[PDB]
């Protein structure tokens, strides 16, 4: 009955928009374990771009989530079958093709991000009354 | 055996330090139920000064929070003992003098704040590699 889903992701000055994203992830099932991973500072440099907050300092603030159960840090940039048999992933959870494979594979859970809600739009709120 | 915390805040911008302020008071027990109270607009305004987030945007960042196990908002500005009555709450957790009458009724617990971890503190990291 209890349903591993993993949710990695970058993490950077985790915002709502986040923690939205995890609670949906979290509540995919009646009964889930949710593992979120957490990439490395380089891959993420490498691959996506700059990269405010360290990989500790990342996964620090995940520790504080409540619908966080597990983390793999730092997790792999690409997720792969041998990676769900490892760590007995039943759906990988994420924004919506990197993931035809998964969707293929009936594993891939779509999640919905909010916008409006980071860090970053909060101090240009700020500057904008400035 | 069941201990009801009462910590309250302004929660704007919600960082590390908070929450591990939060943390804190829900472990100054074994078994605790931690109430959060957050304050109103008009009064942090009037009595503490700017806030970036409204109530709504404040309260609903606890939502999200491992630690928070009950929410009151907006919370009154001042603890008063028939507050205390009211919520049925044994102990007041707070940065450490507003609160000599809850140490001198044995009802004070102190939590401590962290430094540089403020979302304020990680934009002036991005401005100074700027």
């Amino acid at each position: 009955k209890n349903v591993v889903i993993y949710a990695d992701g970058v993490y950077d000055m985790l915002h709502l928009g986040h923690m939205k994203q995890l609670e949906q992830a979290k509540k995919l099932f009646e009964n889930t374990t949710l593992i979120v991973g957490v990439t490395s500072d380089n891959e993420t440099k490498l691959f996506k771009g700059q990269v405010v907050q360290t990989l500790e300092e990342r996964t620090e603030t995940l520790k504080h989530i409540r619908w966080v159960d597990e983390i793999i840090s730092p997790c792999p940039w690409v997720v792969t079958p041998e990676f769900l048999e490892k760590y007995k992933i039943d759906y990988v959870a994420h924004d919506d093709d990197i993931y035809a494979w998964l969707k293929r594979a009936g594993k891939f859970k779509a999640t919905q991000r909010t916008e409006g809600v980071s860090t970053t739009d909060l101090i240009v709120r700020i500057l904008k009354n400035y």
